[PDB]
């Protein structure tokens, strides 16, 4: 479960996901991506991955002891599912002067090696703007606060914005950082990924964190006003999901293959939003 918040700090959002051990996930809180593209959207989830996401209980669950489960399948005639789910809500942001923290306890499927190959969890934002839309990005803004691949022990969190490819936000990398997880691996069991959005300085800034521990900062004057306003300057909606392929595995040696192993969740406790007033 979530612990309290520091002083000063405000809930807005909070699922930790507590409920029988094989039920459905709060709908009053998240929505279902399906298929293998928005309606309407990029083919392949915009990535070359190549499962159908699902809402069935196979792919989207609770564990029973406080945690969602998303885990990737792969049926007997080869395809794979998995699980990509959004919050309802759009309106996260934080009032200039303020401050905004989005964060999630979870732990990124347990499996390494060749049986790891392709599996891409994500905890990440979107600009509001995107949905119902499915055509503005990089500009409409992205904060990867967690992405992985390959059950490798480290965690990348990245802002994208501006124009694709290029642009000041070197896209499609992003302004982006990786590190190993602190302690034990990510891999191992649960670890805090932590984005905090900072209006009350001048540049504002987002910093992302593991543990506690900041491992990226982007600041506004990496970028012109107006990049920076189309990015940032509306609420923002977050997701959750289990890529299986697609251009960051590429990137790491490929997948899935014949070796990858399905069914090796990723677990998370909660998904928290909070507050910081000016
Ligand atoms: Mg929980």
């Amino acid at each position: 479960s979530a612990p309290a918040p520091p002083s000063g700090w405000s809930q807005v959002f909070l699922d930790d996901f507590d409920g029988a051990a094989g039920s459905s996930v709060n709908t009053a809180n998240w929505q279902f991506d399906t298929g293998t593209s928005y309606p309407g959207g990029a083919g392949n989830w915009g990535t070359g991955e190549v499962e159908s996401m699902t809402s069935s209980t196979s792919n989207v669950s609770l564990d029973g002891n406080g945690d969602l489960l998303i885990t990737p399948r792969r049926d007997a005639s080869g395809n794979w599912t998995s699980g990509r789910i959004e919050t309802t809500r759009t309106d996260f942001q934080p009032p200039a002067g303020g401050k905004l923290r989005v964060e999630a306890r979870l732990q990124m499927p347990n499996v390494t090696g060749d049986a790891a190959a392709g599996y891409w969890p994500a905890f990440w934002m979107l600009g509001a703007p995107f949905r119902g839309n499915y055509q503005n990005w990089p500009g409409v803004g992205e904060l990867d606060i967690m992405e992985n691949v390959q059950g490798l022990n480290k965690t990348w969190a990245t802002m994208h914005c501006g124009t694709s490819p290029g642009g000041p936000c070197n896209e499609t990398s992003g302004i982006g950082n990786s590190t190993a997880c602190p302690n034990t691996t990510c891999q191992s069991g649960f670890h805090t990924y932590t984005m905090e959005w900072d209006r009350s300085v001048s540049p504002e800034a987002i910093r992302f964190s593991v543990d506690g521990v900041t491992y990226q900062t982007v600041t506004a004057n990496q970028m012109d006003a107006a990049t920076w306003t189309n990015a940032t300057n509306h609420g923002f909606f977050v997701i959750l999901n289990v890529a299986m392929g697609g251009g960051f595995p590429g990137a790491f040696g490929g997948g899935p293959t014949g070796a990858t192993e399905p069914g090796h969740p990723m677990v998370v406790d909660y998904v928290q939003v909070t507050s910081l007033s000016p």
